[PDB]
């Protein structure tokens, strides 16, 4: 039997964060669990009652959604609005969220980040609630979900590459190489996209469980779970071997976590055996 809503909740209250941190990363939930509705806006929550359609108002001068396409704010990476399965609809709803957000929140001067889990949150919740979401993770103080300076992007892509030198060193001597010349840098740059451009959805689903409530540190577990299973691929492989993947590394990953070769709970299960990860030491 799977955990549910209202059982979280109350350790929630309680304060057992470990014990919710712990079901979220066991329990697998499916892909049409109501669950998600009610448990990914209380998780966003943890870290005013009309106050997104004020903005929309201010912003659009009225409530009723466009047909004409929306323009985005420049801090969206133009590449990566990632749609998924949102419908037409769905994708002008997301528009006028980030919108919204580059509205109130103008500190924001890059998050390609920022549109592509404005519309995972939409595949589960109302366009209220999936702004009230962003706006929790974005403004968070302590824990950090979303980057939102070309800064900030660069020290967790950088801290990303230093990790994955000791974590997954393998994987980084092996791209040096069979690609003698190439520096990392162009490689880790893309991390991110590895996994919300390239694993399934339903992937993506459950990793989004847990990144809500323990923040972007599950991100950087799941970036060396694949810079590991890409590694252990290569070695032994249909399109995989250094001929075919030498030329683009950094596509090579994408096409290879579109096909990703283990469960979502396998995946997940990698990635939280990784021990060391110590806050501060990724500080350091
Ligand atoms: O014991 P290990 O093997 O070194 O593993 C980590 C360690 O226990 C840290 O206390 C903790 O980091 P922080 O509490 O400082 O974030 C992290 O929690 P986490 O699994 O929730 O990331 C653990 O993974």
């Amino acid at each position: 039997a799977l955990r549910s809503y209202t059982e979280i909740q109350q350790l929630l209250q309680q304060g057992k964060k470990r014990d919710v941190k712990n079901i979220l990363r066991e329990n697998s939930w499916p892909i049409n669990s109501p669950i998600r509705a009610q448990l990914w806006p209380m998780l966003c929550g943890q870290h005013l009652d009309g106050f997104y359609w004020e903005m929309v108002h201010q912003v659009f001068g009225t409530t009723e959604l466009s047909e004409k396409p929306i323009m985005l704010p420049a801090f969206v990476d133009a590449t990566h609005c990632l749609p998924y399965h949102l419908t037409s609809t769905g994708r002008a709803v997301a528009d006028r969220i980030v919108n919204v957000l580059g509205y109130d929140c103008p500190d924001i001067t890059y998050s390609p980040v920022l549109y592509p889990i404005t519309s995972i949150l939409l595949h589960f919740m109302s366009e209220e609630e999936a702004y009230i979401c962003l706006a929790g993770l974005v403004g968070s103080k302590e824990k950090v979900f979303i980057n939102q300076t070309k800064l900030q992007h660069e020290v967790t892509w950088k801290t990303v590459m230093q990790i994955a030198k000791k974590h997954t060193k393998s994987a980084t001597s092996y791209f040096q190489r069979i690609c003698p010349g190439l520096k990392l840098e162009r490689i880790f740059m893309d991390w991110c996209w590895w996994i919300l451009a390239g694993l399934p959805f339903q992937h993506l689903v459950r990793i989004m469980d847990c990144y809500f409530h323990e923040g972007i540190k599950v991100l950087y577990r799941v970036a060396l779970v694949i810079l590991n299973l890409f590694h252990k691929e290569c070695q032994s492989n249909n399109e995989w071997s250094p001929d075919n993947i030498k030329n683009d590394i950094g596509n090579a990953l994408i096409k290879f976590c579109k096909k990703i070769p283990v469960s979502p709970a396998k995946l997940l299960h990698a990635a939280f055996s990784i021990r060391g990860l110590s806050t501060q030491y990724i500080s350091r």
